[PDB]
């Protein structure tokens, strides 16, 4: 009767319920609790694309599932206690579920792509494009990752900031556009170039905001290798400014929570390399060549502005 | 109107990525193939491939594939389970770091995606192999979820035999079955299915795993990790079962102390032996389940795989 269940056993696929579903899911719809913005991203980029809505609601569930789920691995390797307030998935449901949980929804996001279409031809296309872009993602990641925890053996410069940036913030902007253009049953020249600025804008304003919102400034806590953070190091290398430039390396090499020492790094960035301007500068510039797109080059704003 | 230009230029172009960037991010993976076992996983492939006839550029690519998930999976169970050692070197992320080795893990998976476009033009059997590897890498994360979950927040959930049988044909299943069933979809001729024969191979070696991990030590590092494993699992409902309350609450506390003392670990492994007779039992088990096939004279799961079947530990 032990041979009998075995039999049993194997010739029928796995076992598996929608309590251990469940279980699995915890540290996901944890998460959930942080969409409306996206989704109207969405919605707006669609009225030139012309998704029908079920094709469009099914893009935009794996679009939250690779957003969502790179954010529970994101928080894990930057070593975040808090997302959006919140406490992080990790910490409550541990290292461990939380890396599985997210790994197994980037797998149910690639299964959903198979309910775009039946057509071979552009389903072949659609997993393309969801393989391109995770692959960019992931060598984004692991470059921003890598010059982080090997600092200070490579500083990068901006252009290298820059290309990291295409590939890690990029991939995920550009996944979502790429869908939908291959889904068009319709539309003007590609949008990939204007999301792409659309994802170099995000990163900037997002590395921009953590320092300029403490002046928590958790990326100086993580150490990363931050937009200001690219300009003061060549600054201060450029100009000779030996100390400050030791200094700055310094600080992200605590991987300090220290409030003063945090305010301190800030203090070089706003009197002696003025990195703070320079990179507000350099966002105002990327977001006017689209409010001066008048012969439409890039575009086919409103969304810019809260990005 | 430079910085506007070069902006331009990035934008309209492809993301940039040097054969540079690509040897810094692939540290972790390199640094897992310096193990052995390679050799006998190509063995398996070999001998099924004796049934399934695939032509060895196809066989190749197959086996690229399932190495990359192989060596993947590994590296994120490491950090899953805080192992230190594996085949008797460091585990990458002490060396590379938790974060790095995440990543490289999670981007081998997507390049051993990219790799299944390699193995036909034909969009029919295409689509076909990508939902296969889609499935089992589905039915992988499961059983890894539950066995990471059980351990985790244990005594929340006492796994019984049942339910470890059903996780392993999840987890372990899941990557026997990936490459069998890739090799089943790309043959060109061959008798029954081998999904049967290939998920007891999976539950043979998982729980032969299981167990040499504690007979080898009576280093036991599965007691060290927490592990629900096949002899705890019996263990632990052996003494439920019998009424053994202060053995069952033993077993429970050492598990949770996750502890490295090697006297601690040995008396769990005595308890197992003399007290719930879990090692018997489990050996016993497993000399049962080799036996299906052993004794499987009508070729019903059957098509040097026997040789396979005893060194199975080694793939
Ligand atoms: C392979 C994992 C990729 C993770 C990418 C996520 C990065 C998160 C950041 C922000 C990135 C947000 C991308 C939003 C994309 C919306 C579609 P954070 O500030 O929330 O930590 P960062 O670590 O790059 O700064
Ligand atoms: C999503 C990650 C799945 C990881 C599955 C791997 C588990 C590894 C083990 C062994 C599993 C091996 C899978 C079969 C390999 C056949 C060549 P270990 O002993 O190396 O830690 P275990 O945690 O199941 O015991
Ligand atoms: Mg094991």
């Amino acid at each position: 009767k032990m041979e009998a269940k075995i039999d049993e056993l194997i010739n029928n696929d796995p076992v598996w319920s929608s309590q251990n579903e469940s279980l699995i899911s915890k540290p996901y719809n944890h998460i959930l609790l942080k969409k409306n913005f996206r989704l109207n991203l969405i919605v707006q980029i669609n009225r030139v694309m012309n998704l029908p809505k079920d094709q469009l609601a099914i893009v935009s569930q794996i679009v939250e599932l690779l957003h969502n789920s790179s954010l529970l691995i994101d928080d894990i390797e930057d070593n975040a206690p808090l997302r959006r307030g919140q406490t992080t998935s990790h910490l409550i449901f541990g290292v461990p579920s939380t890396i599985n949980t997210a790994n197994y929804m980037y797998f149910r996001a690639m299964q959903l792509v198979s309910q775009l279409t039946t057509k071979e031809p552009l389903y072949h296309n659609l997993i393309t494009i969801f393989n391109e872009e995770l692959i960019n993602l992931h060598r984004g990641q692991g470059l921003d990752i890598y010059w982080r925890d090997f600092l200070p053996e490579i500083i990068p410069t901006q252009e290298m900031y820059l290309n990291m940036v295409m590939n890690k913030t990029g991939g995920l902007f550009r996944l979502t556009l790429r869908l939908m253009e291959a889904l068009s049953p319709s539309h003007g020249h590609s949008l990939v170039p204007f999301i792409n600025l659309l994802g170099i804008i995000y990163q900037i304003r997002d590395d921009y905001l953590n320092l300029k919102d403490f002046q928590f400034a958790e990326d100086i806590t993580e150490g990363k290798l931050s937009f200001p953070i690219v300009h003061a190091l060549n600054f201060t290398k450029t100009k000779g400014q030996t100390e400050q430039h030791n200094e700055i390396l310094r600080i992200l090499l605590l991987r300090t929570s220290d409030k003063d020492i945090k305010l301190k790094l800030i203090q070089i960035l706003e009197f002696d390399t003025n990195s703070l301007a320079y990179t507000k500068n350099f966002i105002n510039q990327l977001v006017n060549m689209i409010k001066n797109d008048n012969e439409n080059k890039y575009l086919p704003l409103y969304i810019i502005d809260h990005l």
